[PDB]
């Protein structure tokens, strides 16, 4: 089954934000609702090192 | 650093055809536009068998 759950970070934050608190957290994606576009992005880590961010822009 | 890039999955889509996107493409999470409730969602795969739905709240 599919379980559904609420995105856990609730309030919004920035970009360097979320990246920190997905490593701090032991996460490889986080879901957040990025404060400086008031949209729902999701930061993820890279194969490379690096890190990733997706918007729907 | 931050590689910005764009939801890959244009189209809204059932939170099932979510899943089965997610693992055709070979990924561990997905992001995409809930055709139920219009809202983006993020689908991925749990160490438990089962799959997990993230939802910006509860309809």
């Amino acid at each position: 089954e599919i379980v559904k759950t609420k995105r856990f970070a609730i309030k919004p934050m920035s970009e360097e934000e979320a990246v920190l608190e997905m490593e701090l957290l032991g996460h490889n994606f986080f879901v957040f609702q990025n404060g400086d576009s008031n949209e729902v992005n999701v930061v993820y880590k890279r194969k490379d090192g690096n890190y990733g961010l997706i918007e729907p822009e």
